[PDB]
């Protein structure tokens, strides 16, 4: 039929309320119907062909407010949908989905940096908690690989992290993995294939271009091409077994620039670019709306 990426939210002077969908299959752009409430800092996910869109924050004129929502998107009817709100405010999240399942991992409350993880049922439209990681991580990256969850970075609220982790949901417990060789904080992460890929980021000096990938059978990390544009608070997603990502920010300029990675030539391209430039978005892929 076609899927398509779609980036909701972000920001760029303020936080950003946009739906739009990128069809790689013809390089079009379709903006679609606004989120309810503008935020930055959030994850995006699917499940059973519906978007969702998890924490962030509202930076506005107004004031400003980290997000316990839980919104989600249905593609046939160009509707967003109130879900169940988490336990706590999670801005600067990660989501990973297992079994149908959402989990939001980590993020910000004000000045808490969270370490705890909640889990998201759909058939019952409820939130419960779960073993808490063993570090507190804010921009944390967040990828899922054979049935298990990894946080993957971060910030502590004093140091930004190379540590990684991984959850086994039946044990419900957390155990450390080897760490990265970079210290990232609002990196990319995504599983492709056997690999767990952290891409660009934040170390507290410099936005990276770097881009490392775990191997779960090895547990080692390894850098493959750095992307063209340095960036933190980048999206990225998968689509037809490319890396893409989308937007950030260099030290400079919040990108519009959306690169995609070929795993085969191991080179990144210049794909599209965003109709606006953007940091802190969320991004899947789902199939083309009604
Ligand atoms: C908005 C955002 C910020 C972050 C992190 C937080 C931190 O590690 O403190 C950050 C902060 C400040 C940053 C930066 C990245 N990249 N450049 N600058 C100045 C990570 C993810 C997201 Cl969605």
């Amino acid at each position: 039929v076609g899927r398509l990426i779609y980036t909701a939210g972000g920001y760029f002077r303020q936080s950003l309320s946009y739906l739009e969908a990128y069809n790689p299959s013809n390089g079009s752009w379709l903006r679609l119907a606004d989120l309810q409430v503008p935020r930055s800092g959030l994850a995006g996910c699917v499940v059973g062909g519906l978007l969702y869109a998890v924490g962030g924050r509202n930076n506005s004129p107004d004031g400003n407010t980290d997000s316990s929502a839980l919104d989600c998107y249905n593609p046939m009817t160009n509707q967003w949908s109130p879900c169940a709100s988490m336990s706590v405010p999670r801005n600067r999240i990660g989501v990973g989905v297992i079994d149908g399942h959402i989990y939001a991992v980590g993020g910000s409350h004000g000045c808490i940096h969270h370490s705890s993880v909640e889990r998201y049922e759909p058939e019952r439209d409820e939130w419960h908690l779960v073993a808490p990681m063993l570090t507190r991580r804010i921009g944390v990256g967040v990828a899922v690989l054979n049935r298990l969850l990894y946080a993957v970075g971060g910030f502590d609220g004093t140091n930004r992290l190379n540590s990684a982790e991984c959850y086994y949901p039946e044990r419900n417990e957390w155990r450390m993995i080897t760490p990265m060789n970079t210290i990232r904080s609002g990196a990319g992460v995504c599983v492709l294939h056997n690999c767990i890929y952290a891409a660009g980021g934040y170390d507290g000096q410099d936005q990276l271009n770097s881009v490392e990938r775990y191997d779960v059978e090895t547990e080692t990390w390894t850098f493959v091409a750095p992307m063209r544009h340095h960036r933190s608070a980048l999206g990225i997603t998968v689509h037809q077994g490319k890396i893409y990502v989308l937007g950030g920010y260099d030290g400079h300029t919040f990108l519009d620039s959306v690169e995609c990675y070929d795993p085969d030539s191991d080179t990144w391209s210049e794909v599209t670019r965003m109709t606006s430039g953007r940091s802190g978005v969320g991004v899947a892929v789902t199939m083309e709306p009604c």
